[PDB]
């Protein structure tokens, strides 16, 4: 079970997988966001499954019930092991998307839920219309996730511990916006997350933008 | 008498859906490539359309981190789409960088829309997301957001097209789903009578027949 997930935010395919062939699938897990699936779709995560890499498709979808669920369905169709969902399209979206899973057995992809995006402070949030203090939202939204039977959610480090204590164990938290030692003390560390409770950890640029990829990622995993 | 509708095409098939495409003429409407089909077919399904010489809807309602959501809207701008929404609820930061990415295309950037309130939602499902307000406000709330974040228009019912043009403009777009062919469901006619610019129609057309008339039904009508 490799906790790192590295981020792959390349406008490029050839330079993707140049940086993938540099990489053993067994020390990490890969994420694909909205960049590379807009410019390159399905097609690229393909070819991430034929290079025997297990995929997290950061789509974060947010529709009504019936597109949400579909396009939920359609990243089970293309055997990726995690999917993401925005937890602020509501308990009944969220619910419609864990339940087309279902016939897909143990092999569906672990879905999980987007709370506050971490570029969301006070006042950008007193702009669409919440007025409760970003961390109370937060918790706000993890626990309709969790009610919705989702497998958990994506969250900070500096939230992980509290979301671990009030939704249990088995609720598993995604955690981006981790640096190892050195590179400021403020920003947590991959030993620090997981202490925290985070179950997996998304980094893209301390390894992608690394002369030595495969010498970080050994890093990263031998002080966990 | 240029396209008011844009025909939602809904499919978890390739052959299906070109098989409809193939049988609708460009100068009758506009396509929508929405979630579903986009995570299922990619780019590439776009590009066929784009072949076949029809205007794309790119529904993906991007929402993320400022950074994330205008390399997407980049990359629907790289696509050459018509048209590409986000949503309102991620902030005026992420909508405003997502439109000062699209400076470099020019007039080839494709119109970039907010989605406001998703028709799903009443007010059990937004006071479940932390939002008290009445829908009808907060749509007011996010529309006015998305005007000031430098964005071309929003998705909006067409119960609430007339209210968004007196407060927003003529100028500021309005896409409108939900419309039937002919009472509490607005016709076409009384949508664009409303306000409404564009005309989101599914099922109505994809499951007819004789698609080339139920559009020259709704085009006439208008
Ligand atoms: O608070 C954060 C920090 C990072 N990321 C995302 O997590 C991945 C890893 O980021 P980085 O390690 O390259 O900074 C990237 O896709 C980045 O956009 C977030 O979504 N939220
Ligand atoms: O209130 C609505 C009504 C419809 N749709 C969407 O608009 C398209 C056309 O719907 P229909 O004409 O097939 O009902 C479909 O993609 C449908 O999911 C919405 O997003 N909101």
């Amino acid at each position: 079970d490799p906790k790192v997930i590295v981020a792959l935010d390349y406008d490029n395919l050839a330079d993707a997988l140049a940086f993938v062939d540099k990489i053993d699938p067994s020390t990490c897990r890969l994420k694909v966001g909205k960049e590379m699936f807009t410019l390159f779709g399905p097609d690229f995560v393909r070819e991430l499954h034929k290079r025997g890499f297990s995929v997290f498709l950061d789509l974060k979808f947010h529709d009504i019930p019936n597109t949400c669920s579909k396009a939920v369905k359609a990243a089970a169709e293309l055997g990726v092991w995690m999917v993401n969902v925005h937890a602020s399209g509501g308990e009944r979206m969220m619910a419609a998307s864990r339940e087309i899973l279902e016939p897909y057995g143990k092999e569906r992809p672990l879905l999980i839920g987007v709370t506050v995006l971490t570029s969301m402070e006070s006042a950008d949030l007193q702009g669409i219309g919440i007025l409760s203090a970003p961390q109370d939202h937060v918790l706000r939204l993890a626990t309709l996730t969790k009610n919705a039977g989702l497998d958990g959610v994506v969250c900070s480090a500096q939230e992980a511990s509290l979301l671990k204590q009030h939704l249990g164990r088995e609720f598993k938290l995604v955690t981006p916006g981790i640096r190892p030692a050195g590179s400021q003390r403020r920003i947590m560390t991959p030993a620090q997350a997981i202490a925290s409770g985070s179950d997996y950890l998304v980094i893209g640029r301390p390894i992608t933008q690394a002369a030595h990829p495969e010498v970080v990622l050994e890093e990263i995993n031998s002080s966990l």
